[PDB]
C-alpha cells in the first residue's frame, strides 16, 4: 500500500494570495483475496497552517463513477479526511489496481518562510471474514501509516512603495520569461487577483503589501508554467493610475519588472 501526492499547476488556480492550492492525492487499490474485506479506507491530509478553509474535492475511483453516498469529506482543524462508506468500500474491493483519489485544497493566506509543504496518508485495514463486515471508524492516531512523498509549493511576497503617495493604482501580470536571470517588462494574461482584487491601491504611507505570489513547485513535467528548482520568479508591475497631481508615465515608463524571491520603490514626478 502506497500514497502518491502531486500539485495542480498553480496557473489554473491563480498566482496570488487568496488563491487555492490544489493537491491531487492517490492510492492504488490492492488486490484482495476473495474473503478479505476493508474495515475502512480513508485518505487523510493535515494541511499547512498557511492554508485556510481546507477541504477535499473530486473524490474518484478510477474507471468508475462514484455516487455522493460512497464517501464522506470532513475537516477537523487542519486535518481533512475522505472516508469511504460501506458502499464505497465494496467498490474499492471490486476495483483492484485502480486509483482511489481526491484533491485536497486550501486558500493561501500568506507566504511566510515561503515553502508550503504537504503530505497525505492512507488509513486502511482489511480482515478475513466468511461474511462481509460492516465498516468501522478509522483510528484517530494509527502508528506510522502509509504516507506520501512530500510536495512543496514556493511563495514570496512583494512590498511596493510609491514616493509615500496614497491613491496610486497598480496591476500585476505574469511575465513571459517567468524564470529569467534578469526580469523583463514583457507580460501576458489578465491582471492577477490579490485577495480577490485585481487593482492595488497605495495606502497613506504609499505602500502596497502583497503577502504572497507563486514562485515554483516541486513537481516536474512538460508545459507546467514551472521551474522545479527555482527560488525566484519574475512578474510585471503596471501602474494604471497616478496619485493626485502626478505624471503617469507613457507606455513602457509605467511598467516595472519585479523579481519575487522565497522592496520595490516607484518614484513619482509632479506635473
Ligand atoms: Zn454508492
Amino acid at each position: 500500500i502506497s500514497v502518491e501526492k502531486s500539485i495542480q499547476e498553480q496557473k489554473l488556480n491563480g498566482y496570488g494570495v487568496g488563491s487555492l492550492i490544489k493537491f491531487p492525492v492517490s492510492s492504488t487499490a490492492p488486490t484482495l483475496d476473495a474473503k478479505s474485506f476493508y474495515k475502512y479506507f480513508q485518505l487523510r491530509d493535515t494541511l499547512d497552517d498557511r492554508l485556510t478553509a481546507v477541504t477535499a474535492t473530486e473524490v474518484s475511483l478510477e474507471g468508475t463513477t462514484l455516487d455522493p453516498t460512497d464517501y464522506k469529506v470532513d475537516t477537523k482543524g487542519q486535518t481533512v479526511t475522505v472516508t469511504f462508506t460501506a458502499e464505497g468500500l465494496k467498490r474499492i474491493k471490486a476495483a483492484p489496481g485502480k486509483k482511489v483519489s481526491a484533491v485536497f485544497q486550501g486558500k493561501v493566506t500568506e507566504a511566510r518562510n515561503g515553502a508550503i509543504t504537504n503530505r497525505a496518508q492512507v488509513i486502511s485495514d482489511t480482515v478475513y471474514a466468511e461474511q462481509p463486515p460492516t465498516p468501522e471508524e478509522p483510528p484517530a492516531n494509527p502508528e506510522n501509516p502509509p504516507t506520501s512523498n512530500e510536495v512543496t509549493s514556493r511563495w514570496g511576497d512583494l512590498l511596493i512603495k510609491k514616493v509615500g503617495l496614497q491613491g496610486a493604482q497598480f496591476q500585476l501580470y505574469k511575465a513571459k520569461n517567468a524564470y529569467a536571470g534578469t526580469c523583463t517588462k514583457d507580460k501576458e494574461g489578465d491582471p492577477i487577483a490579490i485577495n480577490g482584487e485585481t487593482t492595488l491601491t497605495t495606502d497613506a504611507q504609499g505602500a502596497i503589501n502583497v503577502k504572497g505570489l507563486f514562485i515554483s513547485d516541486s513537481i516536474d513535467g512538460a508545459n507546467r508554467d514551472n521551474q522545479k528548482d527555482a527560488t525566484a520568479r519574475c512578474y510585471v508591475l503596471v501602474e494604471t493610475k497616478a496619485p493626485a497631481g502626478y505624471v503617469l508615465p507613457a507606455g513602457d515608463g509605467a511598467v516595472t519588472p519585479v523579481k519575487i524571491e522565497v522592496n520595490v520603490t516607484i518614484e513619482n514626478t509632479k506635473q
